[PDB]
């Protein structure tokens, strides 16, 4: 049951898609197809995935775990500091995610990625987009070689979060509690993650809000993308107009 729909009052005027899925009925809700079927890098989105490669390595074990933290100065304030597994996450802490995945060999995040069939699957530019200048702040996944379409995220986020893959089950209810969002209605549980980059070829931002909606029995699977050219569109405001959407199509 797959609906083309008309999101764009939500979206406020910048150019993006939608697409929502419920996989009990099948029901594919999807604004601006061409957009939701096109392969981008998915920025800090990954760090849905790059966290259960981290407890599935045994490099991370639970909400509370560490990677090192070695005095270097950051300017986010909250990144200065030997922070858990749950506040890398919502802080989106790039050194504690690099230190993360560069303690896994690169074999193993080929097959993981290739059987959650994740976008390209290309690892190729393991150390990310050099040519931006920011060194160890970069990797394959941060406008690089990785590259996946909404609707490959919203079928990965399907395939993780109904049991589907071979992920355990106690990693998985780690990520559900850290993917958690507050949208000050408690008659639905939204997850999600945000992602920002800037697309230098073609002079566009990916702007990124994936996750999962769950409303009284029905669970929806949902990855909101921006292509904008406009710089000041981020994941933060892609997530706006996200919990826009739910709260008017599906509460
Ligand atoms: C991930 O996309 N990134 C890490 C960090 N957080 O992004 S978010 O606020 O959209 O989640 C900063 C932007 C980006 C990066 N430049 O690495």
């Amino acid at each position: 049951s797959v609906n083309i729909v008309d999101y764009s009052d939500c979206f406020e005027g910048i150019s993006g898609g939608a697409i929502f899925c419920n996989t009990k009925n099948k029901e594919y809700n999807i604004y601006n197809k061409e957009l939701i079927e096109t392969r981008r890098s998915p920025c800090s989105t990954f760090k849905i995935v790059s966290t259960l490669i981290g407890l599935e390595k045994g490099v991370i074990n639970s909400k509370e775990s560490v990677m090192g933290y070695d005095g270097t100065d950051y300017p986010n304030k909250n990144w200065n500091k030997n922070l858990s597994l749950e506040e890398a996450f919502k802080e989106s802490c790039v050194w504690y995610y690099k230190k993360l995945i560069n303690k896994v060999d690169a074999k193993s995040v080929q097959n993981i990625l290739d059987d959650l069939k994740y976008g390209n699957c290309d690892i190729s530019e393991w150390e990310g987009d050099l040519k931006n200048g920011k060194g160890h702040l970069n990797g394959f996944w941060l406008e690089s070689s990785l590259q996946i379409s909404p609707k490959e995220q919203v079928q990965t986020m399907a395939k993780i979060f109904e049991g589907d893959t071979n992920f355990k089950k106690e990693h998985i209810n780690i990520l559900r509690d850290i993917m958690a969002i507050d949208v000050n209605d408690a008659n639905i549980n939204v997850y999600g993650k945000t992602g920002t980059g800037f697309d230098e070829k073609n002079k566009r931002v990916d702007a990124w809000f994936v996750g999962m909606l769950e409303r009284e029995g029905d669970t929806y699977y949902f990855a909101i993308k921006s292509d904008d050219s406009n710089k000041e569109i981020t994941g933060p405001k892609v997530k706006e107009i996200a919990i826009n959407i739910i709260k008017k199509y599906y509460s």
